[PDB]
């Protein structure tokens, strides 16, 4: 029976002010360098312990010692998406019932039926840089973000952002961006009552309103029209959940859009600008996956069958997975008392965070080179143990769209690296923007074209 370490502690505020800063999960993996595996946080009213080891995150990912908690950051994006899958308790009927509905729509298999809407974004993003002037550059979240985020509106509900023929976001991605920011600012406000906060509240209700009225307006649509499509609102309004018997309703499919199109923002294109920094900083290895594009991808639009065989491409975005998890963390509830690795008991209901960018520097699991960009680290994977990559969350709780952000990412990393040349000209700069998301924020590029045809 071993104490906790804790991080500096500020008086009655104890180590509350230590996420007072723009970037908090940047600040708690070097605390976690400090510290080691597991320490405690305390705050006014509140406990939780970071795990940063495999050791430990192995226990914690037993699913018959801890469940899925609700963070405060998952408490406060629930206020727009609702009993969705991301923001539901696992005890919540509408969670188990939209996980056995939706399962088969996000399957390895379904992947084929969203290939093609899936090309139309890559094909609009790939003639975008085609059209470049010569001088001319490459913002990359910005344009990642544009594909990952029409590909889930097309995939998701047969609904054209049209992102890359605008500046400016679509009006409901202002509303969504504005209401997932003040989400994660109200971590970091004292007295959020003050009526100083009042405009804030007012503009959060006019967001969660111009949200909910396109969603509701889109479903309403589709069931006025009786449209059947290749996407996830068909397979939503027309499955029925095998263990009750019963459809969701049109509330629950509202929070379900809302849940996809938040996932297929910034948390996907982050995948792929990470991946595309790693790989301009590692020209040997971006020479090796370009090899393995134009060897694969023989024909004017990539197959279904051609993404599954860019293997190199996929070990490249798990390397990009391992070292900035673009959802960095979990927050986990133990389900009984319990005793975490032998050391640290734990009482019903005590909290958990899982570090994972932490967990993935690992050195017992991934030796001394845990810094180097090495996709060759994942050319076995059966040799990984239990626990010890865990980017897409854990279990039945596990993120629903990996095969859907694994395939997009793929396939567009696939095109990108068939079609262009890339120059970091600025010698860019590692900066990580911390929102909901991480990403290489300024990460700007030069994109010669080898003058291939679509
Ligand atoms: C279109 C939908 C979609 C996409 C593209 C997507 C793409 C990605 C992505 C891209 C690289 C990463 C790193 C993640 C990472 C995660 N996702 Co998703 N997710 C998506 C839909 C979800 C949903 C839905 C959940 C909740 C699943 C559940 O609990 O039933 C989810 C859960 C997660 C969790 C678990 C959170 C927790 O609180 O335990 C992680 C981590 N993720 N996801
Ligand atoms: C919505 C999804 C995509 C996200 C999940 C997250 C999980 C953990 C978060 C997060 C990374 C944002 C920064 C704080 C952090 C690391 C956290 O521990 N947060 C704890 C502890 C905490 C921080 N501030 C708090 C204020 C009140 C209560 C708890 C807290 C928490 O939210 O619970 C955040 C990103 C957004």
């Amino acid at each position: 029976i071993k104490e906790m370490p804790q991080p500096k502690t500020f008086g009655e505020l104890k180590n509350l002010p230590l996420l007072n800063t723009d970037k908090p999960v940047q600040a708690l993996m070097k605390i976690a360098d400090e510290l080691g595996e597991i320490f405690k946080f305390e705050a006014p009213g509140r406990v939780t312990r970071y795990l940063s080891s495999q050791r430990l995150i192995k226990e914690a990912c037993d699913e018959s010692r801890f469940d899925k908690n609700l963070s405060q950051a998952l408490k406060f994006v629930r206020d727009f998406a609702g009993d969705g899958l991301f923001t539901s308790w696992t005890h919540e009927k509408n969670w188990k019932k939209a996980h056995n509905i939706l399962l088969p729509s996000f399957s390895q298999q379904a992947m084929k039926g969203y290939h093609a809407m899936m090309v139309d974004i890559a094909v609009q993003l790939v003639q975008k840089w085609e059209r470049l002037n010569a001088d001319e550059h490459i913002e990359v979240p910005e344009d990642m973000t544009r594909l990952t985020l029409d590909t889930i509106g097309l995939c998701g509900f047969n609904y054209r952002f049209n992102s890359f023929y605008r500046d400016q976001p679509h009006p409901f991605i202002t509303s969504m961006v504005r209401a997932l920011d003040e989400a994660m600012n109200k971590l970091q406000r004292a007295n959020p009552d003050d009526p100083a906060y009042d405009e804030n509240k007012r503009q959060f209700q006019e967001d969660i309103k111009v949200m909910n009225d396109l969603v509701d307006k889109i479903i309403a649509d589709r069931k006025a029209s009786g449209e059947q499509s290749d996407d996830l609102l068909t397979h939503m309004l027309n499955g029925k959940d095998p263990e009750t018997g019963e459809p969701l309703d049109d509330e629950n499919i509202r929070y379900q859009i809302i849940t996809f199109l938040i996932a297929g923002h910034e948390t996907t294109s982050g995948l792929l600008s990470f991946a595309l920094y790693f790989l301009v900083k590692n020209p040997h290895v971006l020479q090796k996956a370009a090899e393995e594009a134009a060897r694969v991808l023989v024909d004017p639009v990539p197959s279904y069958k051609q993404v599954k065989q860019l293997k190199y491409v996929g070990m490249v975005l798990n390397e990009a997975l391992r070292l900035w998890p673009t959802a960095p963390a979990f927050s986990l509830y133990a389900k009984e008392d319990t005793v975490l690795g032998g050391e640290y008991p734990l009482e019903k209901g005590d909290e958990l965070m899982v570090l994972i960018p932490q967990l993935h520097r690992d050195k017992t699991i991934w030796g001394d080179d845990v810094e180097e960009f090495r996709p060759e680290r994942f050319e076995n994977p059966s040799a990984i143990p239990q626990h010890a990559f865990k980017p897409f969350g854990n279990g039945q709780r596990a993120c629903i769209g990996q095969q859907f952000a694994l395939h997009e990412a793929t396939l567009v990393l696939g095109m990108m690296l068939k079609h262009f040349d890339f120059e970091d000209h600025t010698n860019y700069e590692l900066d990580i923007k911390e929102t909901l998301t991480l990403k290489p924020e300024g990460f700007v590029v030069k994109a010669k074209s080898k003058k291939i045809p679509l």
